[PDB]
């Protein structure tokens, strides 16, 4: 059974990141892993609000864009909004119940919070460039291309949450539920967690960076400059987010936190590799949708797909996966000005 | 089954606050209840960090305090830390899975986040006034007086979470779990939610304000002035927090959100009244512990108990409960300078 204040006095410096005794006292004078304390402190130092960015020129730019360029821009913004709708809530609902050290617990809540600022900022942008935001927001849910990605990404979270509820209620073992063989295994729940974090790492480290390239390609043409300033702030946060999941995954991998996780991560490695490859392929297929009606100065299906391969290689190496693509230089080095 | 991105395109302006379709798209161009949008905007405008307050003089003050005055101060700070350890995590774990409108979802995550800043600020204070913070933080978990209050407060949250997991997995009905009669009723889950919010409202609106009086009584003597400046910031946040739960409770009460909740709230009213009375009595009994070794200029068991009765009456009226105590003027009007 899960509890919001566990009554056992435990040494929180010896707890594992996940699945230990739920955190009772929230204290910040000591850390098992100070990366999480440093990320909290940095995310707090970055605190920004969308309304401090002038987006008033972007309506004119948007109106002046050719129709296929509107399609590129607004499809990209709808996807970002989709992704951070998930990211605003899911770290809290999915990970918080499983965390057993206070610095990780507070990082996850600071992370999710910073995502709601991202979500609020996409509303600020949408409201300022179209006449009827409802059209945009409704299309996020019903768009065939977008909901393909939503269903895959949300399933990593949903499956972790469902298994968690079974574990908190039933505990480990083979259980009878209405006459069904429900086998609750902590090793399996640990696998769901590790895969979910891998999917979240691809989400922030690859999927959002593909979208940043689209946003900044407009800024390179001196268009949608209010949008670009916001995305600069979002990208600076995203670098913190993906660093956190990088450290979670690698600490789980190393056996330094939980020795059972090290062998789980090895049994999962082909699964994780494949999950990352499928995400990169999905992002490549998304560029076909973005550029279905034509391309724009500085960005097209070919260039963006090169960038998918380039960034996927970097992120996969950083979590110890093999590289799925040929090594290559950055095909859009102008993006570095914005990151 | 709970889902982090529900694929049905729903009119979020017609959803109920709780138990409807989980929020898919996070948008902020429209609200069913704009109180939650206003609270988000205000809490964001208040963003502060504990390290911008100078607490360097408080170690000297603390050292100069007589031993019973140290006991008053540090017991109060341990309780505040206890309470916001719970408040840092519990809104997210307990309420987020049940929310079906985006402005409420984002308020709850902003609320919980602001609580982690409160928790970080108590670490900042503790670290700066004692030599060994571990002694303080360990006593929060093992202190007989403190864990009485922790167990009661956390049980409202824990019971709501447990019933939620049953509801998401099993749905409504009479179910067989390992041969047990598990009756999942949404009417009963709604009752657990409404009582939990009542307990959270007493927590922020009464229990913390009793503790604010203790902190500010030192500031009135020109002692622990760094602590007092932090608690001023915390109290200004707390006024937003309790306003949110006030509106949640009253909207549930009125039947404007969910007509089934209106009749549930009426069937719960004696229970809620009693829960508030028990909390006020617990806070009165806490003053006996605070002042067990003596009192200080401006604050003693009698005065603080008067303030319990005074503030309890105000908060209970604001959520439509009858007043348990005689009407009385504010016994500590100097507290208004700090609030
Ligand atoms: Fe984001
Ligand atoms: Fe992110
Ligand atoms: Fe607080
Ligand atoms: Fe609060």
């Amino acid at each position: 059974a899960y509890t919001t204040f566990s009554q056992t006095k435990n040494d929180q410096l010896k707890e594992p990141m996940f699945f230990g005794q739920p955190v009772n006292v929230a204290r910040y004078d000591q850390q098992k892993y100070d990366i999480f304390e440093k990320l909290i402190e940095k995310q707090l130092s970055f605190f920004w609000r969308p309304e401090e960015v002038d987006v008033s020129r972007d309506r004119i730019d948007y109106q002046a864009l050719p129709e296929h360029e509107k399609h590129i821009f607004i499809s990209n913004l709808k996807y970002q909004t989709l992704l951070d709708s998930i990211q605003g809530r899911s770290p809290n609902v999915a990970l918080l119940p499983l965390i057993s050290i206070p610095e990780l617990e507070t990082w996850v809540e600071t992370w999710a919070f910073s995502e709601t600022i991202h979500s609020r900022s996409y509303t600020h942008i949408i409201r300022n460039i179209v006449n009827d935001p409802s059209v945009v927001f409704d299309d996020i849910v019903t768009n065939e291309q977008i909901q393909k990605r939503a269903e895959g990404i949300s399933s990593y979270y949903d499956e972790l949450i469902e298994m968690t509820s079974y574990w908190h209620l039933l505990g480990e073992g083979t259980h009878t539920v209405n006459g069904k063989t429900v086998t609750v295994s902590l090793r399996e729940l640990k696998k769901k967690l590790y895969l979910c974090l891998m999917s979240v790492n691809a989400l922030e480290a690859i999927r959002f960076y593909v979208s940043f390239a689209c946003s900044f390609a407009f800024a390179e043409r001196e268009l949608m400059e209010g949008n670009a300033k916001i995305i600069r702030l979002i990208a600076r946060d995203e670098a913190l987010h993906l660093t956190g999941t990088q450290h979670m995954l690698n600490l789980l991998r190393s056996g330094a936190d939980d020795p059972e996780m090290a062998e789980i991560a090895e049994e999962c490695k082909q699964e994780c590799y494949d999950l990352f490859v499928q995400a990169a392929q999905q992002e490549k297929d998304w560029a076909d949708y973005l550029f279905r009606d034509g391309s724009m100065i500085g960005l097209n299906k070919d260039i963006l797909c090169q960038y998918v391969e380039y960034i996927t290689n970097i992120r996969m190496q950083a979590v110890g996966l093999d590289l799925p693509f040929q090594t290559r230089s950055n095909p859009i080095p102008w993006i570095n000005t914005w990151l």
